């Protein structure tokens, strides 16, 4: 087996776990220690049902940028048992664009789902349901309902965590390292 299929796979088994809120399914992204990621319109309460139990939640915090604009992104800390594999060094410094990436999804109606997206442009402000969002970015690909948290990956970096589309296009939430740190 090849080294991308490897790495997304390798993903799935340790970082990119099925999940479910008030708000229905998710793919969530653990990042490192028991912080991870989530798109915002999750909404996650007090308590979260991650693969085969529930999970206390014990902080969320809501990311906006300087001018107090939705950037579509919570922050959990866990109460979890192990750390997640610290994947902080395959997340870019800064909102990167990415050739023929790959989004992974991981729900208990798309479990280990891979989606050709491919090339990922920047886009920047989006309005989301009304939201107005900053800091995305966007692919070519018709995406779905259910396929939001999915992890947008290319050649070993995570870069975007899915957040809408239109029927004809994709949106992710650009990942930048400091988010995490
Ligand atoms: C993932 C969440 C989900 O499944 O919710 C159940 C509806 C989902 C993925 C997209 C659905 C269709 N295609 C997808 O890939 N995300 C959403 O439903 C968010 C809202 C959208 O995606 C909306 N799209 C847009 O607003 C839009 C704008 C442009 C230029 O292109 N698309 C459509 C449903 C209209 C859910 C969401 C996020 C943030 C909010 F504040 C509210 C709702």
């Amino acid at each position: 087996m090849g080294p991308s299929l490897d790495f997304a796979l390798s993903l799935l088994r340790r970082n990119v776990r099925q999940v479910q809120t008030d708000q229905g399914h998710f793919t969530m992204l653990g990042v490192r220690d028991r912080l991870a990621v989530l798109p915002r319109h999750s909404q996650p309460g007090k308590t979260i049902w991650i693969e085969h139990k529930l999970v206390n939640i014990l902080d969320a915090v809501e990311l906006v940028d300087e001018q107090g604009v939705n950037l579509e992104l919570t922050l959990i800390t866990l109460d979890t048992n192990e750390k997640f594999r610290d994947i902080t060094k395959f997340i870019p410094e800064n909102i990167s664009t990415a050739s023929d990436a790959t989004l992974v999804i991981n729900t208990e109606h798309m479990p280990s789902m891979f989606v050709p997206v491919g090339d990922v442009v920047q886009y920047g402000f989006l309005n989301l349901s009304g939201k107005p969002t900053h800091r995305t970015m966007m692919y070519n690909f018709p995406t779905k309902a259910g396929q939001c948290g999915g992890v947008v990956t290319s050649v070993g970096k995570v870069i975007g965590i899915h957040i809408g589309g239109n029927g004809r296009q994709g949106f992710c939430a650009g990942l930048k390292r400091s988010y995490f740190a």
